């Protein structure tokens, strides 16, 4: 049940390795 129980944990890693691209991005200081 719930294939999502992993998907999250799989959309963690990559927004987890992406949002440090993007917060650099979206830094706006």
């Amino acid at each position: 049940k719930h294939l999502l129980q992993t998907v999250l944990h799989i959309i963690q890693v990559v927004i987890s390795y992406f949002l440090m691209l993007i917060f650099m991005t979206y830094n706006k200081k």
